[PDB]
């Protein structure tokens, strides 16, 4: 009797390229590119696990933007500039993102303890910032190949940082070859989601908000977006097929949001399974079990998620020892597989790239240590997701209907239902009452409505204008 763990990891970047200028006005998909898009899916190259990887539409765009030479990044042309090549504004933008990243593990360095207690920084000084912050986005494959330079820790030359872009780039243009490997050699199944990660039930919908929270407010959707909707999933499917030569037959639903709507959507356009999360399972069904594959009105198959083994990646050890961290994470495992008389399906799903620059050493000491206990423990079976969906030994469940929500609580309070959330709600409503090409589609992206309230958010002012730009262009 085994226990099946799947693992899936999400990976998403909003569109920061803006319309008009064409400058991607923040760093974020080329850092997660050099740090966790190659790097995550690599460790297949090293572990005979199965892992598998949900990639947006709109990410892949970017990545191949960035491969090609194309990307205009701004924060880039600061850190690749000789530092009296720099203008102030750069300076400042070089001392900022340092700043709003300086207490995260990847940022232990003496040296930027040291730059950023100095009144006054020479052009040493600010080649050592920018390398620095060039090399605590370093991945695994490099923190290996690179480990000289990392050691280094101060006094770079513009050659070194040069030498360390040119690397970076030569993962970014491997990155889509290592998914279509890991694809065609079955260490992992590849989805995708809908194409700019909107909230599909609400795009559906926007009355769903009220299944779970009566008392929110939301604004009066005077248009439909449920043509928008169908346009997501149609133009991922094509993405998709582009780059892997098949259409997709999993997807992520964007924040794990699902509705009875979204479910026949997901049906119709011939997707065969996605998964969602615990809390969704919880409010729909009165006693149900998270470790069946479930089939909705027997149209598509659905998994929900494990919350807590997720939570618990996602949020928890980070602030544990390594070793310590995966001896619970085991633990929890082996009581799952004696707790059950069945074999239990197991999901692990949640974002790839973003919780590991707040454990110790970029998350590698804990997903090493992870990955080479689980491969050795023969009562658990990681699976593709190829393989989940198949499995012929595992308990099912037919369900007929779910509570709309996402893996917020269960509900849409993080994107609608504030003044300031329902602003944006608003702006898109009109512009979409005018709109005439798809910067349409971008703008309801679920990244821009997040933030609204989430005082300690960086760069908000950015997001704030990428958003508001894509609404203008939508109307030319
Ligand atoms: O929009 C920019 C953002 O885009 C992508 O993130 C998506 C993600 O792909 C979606 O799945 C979903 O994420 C979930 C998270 O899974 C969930 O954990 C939670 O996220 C909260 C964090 O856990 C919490 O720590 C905090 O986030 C902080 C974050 O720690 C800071 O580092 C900073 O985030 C910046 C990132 O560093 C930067 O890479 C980029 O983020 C991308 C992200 O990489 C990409 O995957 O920009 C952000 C902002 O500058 O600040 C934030 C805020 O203080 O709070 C978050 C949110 O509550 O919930 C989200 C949403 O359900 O959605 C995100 C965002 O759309």
């Amino acid at each position: 009797k085994k226990l099946f763990l799947v693992f899936w990891w999400h990976m998403h970047q909003p569109l920061y390229r803006e319309p008009y200028t064409g400058e991607y006005l923040l760093p974020w998909t080329f850092f997660h590119a050099v740090k966790d898009y190659y790097d995550m899916p690599a460790y297949l190259k090293d572990f005979e696990i199965k892992l598998n990887f949900n990639l947006t539409p709109v990410l892949i765009d970017q990545i191949q933007e960035y491969a090609q030479g194309k990307a205009k990044d701004v924060f880039l042309e600061a850190i690749r500039k000789d530092p009296d090549d720099l203008e102030k504004e750069e300076v400042e933008k070089l001392i900022e993102f340092t700043k709003l990243n300086y207490e995260k593990p990847i940022y232990r360095f003496e040296r930027i303890r040291e730059l950023m207690n100095k009144e006054k920084l020479n052009r040493e000084e600010l080649l050592d910032l920018q390398t620095l912050n060039l090399l605590a986005w370093c991945g695994r494959t490099l923190r290996k190949d690179l480990k000289d330079l990392l050691n280094k820790g101060r006094n770079y030359t513009q050659e070194e940082k040069e030498y360390v872009l040119n690397k970076y780039f030569e993962i970014i243009k491997k990155t889509l070859s290592i998914y279509r490997e890991i694809k065609e050699e079955g260490k992992g199944s590849v989805s995708t989601s809908p194409y700019y990660h909107p909230l599909i039930p609400i795009l559906l919908n926007p009355n769903c908000v009220y299944e779970t929270t009566p008392n929110v407010k939301i604004p009066d959707f005077a248009v439909s977006f449920r043509e928008d909707a169908s346009k997501h999933v149609e133009l991922a499917k094509e993405k998709y097929f582009e780059i892997f030569g098949e259409h997709p037959v999993y997807m992520w639903p964007p924040e794990a949001s699902v509705s009875n709507e979204a479910l026949e959507l997901y049906y119709e356009k011939g997707i065969n399974m996605l998964a969602t999360d615990e809390v969704i399972l919880k409010n729909s069904v009165e006693r149900a079990s998270p470790y069946l594959r479930y089939y909705f009105r027997e149209l598509i198959s659905v998994f929900f998620r494990d919350k807590t083994l997720s939570d618990l990646i996602g949020f928890s050890y980070h602030a544990w020892n390594a070793e310590d961290a995966v001896r619970d994470f085991i633990g929890r495992l082996k009581k799952i597989h004696e707790s059950v008389d069945f074999q239990p399906v197991v999901f692990v799903v949640l974002n790839g790239e973003n919780c590991w620059e707040y454990y110790e050493e970029n998350g590698i000491p804990f997903l090493e240590k992870l990955y080479s206990t689980l491969e050795k423990e023969e009562w658990i079976e990681t699976l593709t997701l190829e393989e989940a969906m198949r499995k012929e030994d595992v308990k099912t469940e037919v369900i007929e209907s779910v509570k709309a929500g996402t893996w917020f609580d269960g509900n849409f309070l993080k994107w609608i239902g504030n003044k300031e959330k329902n602003e944006y709600w608003k702006i898109l409503i009109e512009a979409k009452k005018k709109a005439k090409n798809d910067y349409i589609l971008v703008a309801e992206g679920s990244d821009w409505f997040w933030w609204q309230g989430e005082e300690k958010a960086p760069f908000v002012e950015v997001f704030d204008k990428l958003f508001r730009s894509f609404v203008r262009r939508a109307q030319e």
